[PDB]
């Protein structure tokens, strides 16, 4: 009797629940930033999730800031994709890739040549960066020009040819958590004089020519994206947020996407944050008419009453997730949680990915007969 449960239609594809599995960064990758076998298993052990968004993945080398993310650029990467996507479609899921371009947020070690990161604007974010040859400062970054940001739009819509062949069902466009595309949306990132910057239409205009472009590879109710309509995280800030995503979803509700994918705003990036704010779903919900998925600090029961109260149509789970492949049945069946520890997100191998255990071994034997038996397919 959770909402939370209830089969969900998104435009023809049946969802088993109104459960999103978050995208989370695992930092897995195989070599060349190829997926793997492994990974083809953690997504499959997820399966049960109504659709599964997956880790951010960089369209190219430019847009990559953190070791062993997969990539969409390639054919050898397109290869270790069509396992993970052949095993969650043998057990009766549905995916979305999440293409991702890390702007600033980067460090030129990972770099083509050694160039430096790429941005709106030559605005380095506070801190520091892991790399290569340990944690290091961030850099300024590199201001992109005008006649460039048609190429990173392109660079988006070959990701998505690639996302397609690779047998993903949908695309989600990360414009959040102080990346390339949320840096454009920011008057605090983006201090840009041409027509990328100035006006909130012009700011947005990026994030509008990237869903022009995947529209032309996707069909619209197959395209996602993803906000942050009030973060902190990797140093946004704005001087009009209300102002800005109001316009920014009011003009995404008029564009048929798939979804419209919100963080709530007490996350700040990868961490629970102490803050008071009304840039929240409640706030959104008005100024849009789609699909609406909640993300961001969320138990069974707050889940459930974004659902009830209709103020969301899904509930995106990211930690929850991580630590419990079967988090749908553990909320039917009103059993605990397995933790999940922070000290195994991000690198590694199996521990703290594929070793978390489920209510129903079955369940295990399933997602492990169809990782091997999608390597065998695509070997
Ligand atoms: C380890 C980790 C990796 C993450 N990677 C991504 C990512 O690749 N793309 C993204 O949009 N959000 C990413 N996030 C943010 C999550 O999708 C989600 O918004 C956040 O974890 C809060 O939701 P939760 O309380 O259900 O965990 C990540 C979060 C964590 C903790």
């Amino acid at each position: 009797m959770l909402k939370l449960l209830e089969p969900f239609d998104l435009n023809g594809l049946e969802l088993a629940n109104r459960m999103v599995m978050a995208p989370l960064t695992r930092n897995r990758a195989g070599p060349r930033f190829v997926p793997t076998k492994m990974n083809a298993l953690y997504y499959a052990q997820r399966s049960g999730l109504g659709l599964i968004i997956t880790e951010a993945t960089q369209i190219s080398q430019q847009g990559m800031g953190y070791p062993d993310t997969p990539g969409i650029y390639t054919d050898e990467q397109v290869d270790g994709w069509r396992m993970v996507t052949e095993a969650v479609h043998r057990r009766e899921g549905c995916i979305f890739l999440q293409l991702w371009h890390v702007g600033r947020v980067s460090h030129s070690s990972f770099q083509p040549n050694g160039q430096l990161p790429v941005a709106p604007s030559a605005i380095a974010p506070e801190g520091e960066v892991m790399t290569y040859d340990g944690i290091k400062p961030f850099e300024t970054p590199r201001a992109l020009e005008t006649e460039e940001v048609a190429h990173i739009v392109e660079d988006y819509r070959k990701a998505a040819i690639n996302a397609k062949r690779a047998g993903f069902d949908g695309i989600e466009i990360h414009s959040a958590n102080g990346y390339l595309l949320h840096e454009f949306l920011e008057d605090g990132t983006n201090k840009r004089t041409d027509r990328y910057g100035g006006s909130i239409e012009n700011r947005a205009r990026i994030v509008f020519e990237v869903l022009d472009a995947v529209c032309k590879v996707y069909p619209s109710r197959r395209v996602g994206i993803r906000l942050s309509p009030d973060t902190e995280f990797m140093s946004m800030s704005d001087s009009d947020r209300p102002a800005l995503y109001s316009y920014l979803v009011q003009e995404l509700s008029r564009r048929e996407l798939a979804y419209l994918h919100l963080i709530e705003p007490r996350i700040k990036g990868n961490v629970d944050v102490e803050k008071e704010s009304s840039l929240n779903v409640e706030f959104f919900r008005p100024l849009y008419k789609g699909v609406l998925i909640t993300a961001g600090g969320y138990q069974k029961e707050t889940g459930e009453e974004r659902l009830q109260k209709q103020h969301a149509d899904l509930v995106a789970y990211g930690r929850w997730v991580i630590a419990n492949p079967d988090l749908p049945s553990r909320f039917e069946q009103n059993a605990p949680l397995n933790p999940y520890d922070r000290a195994t997100f991000y690198g590694g191998n199996e521990k703290g990915y594929t070793d978390y255990p489920f209510l129903d071994p079955r369940d295990s034997q399933e997602a492990l007969k169809e990782a091997e038996a999608a390597e065998r397919k695509w070997r």
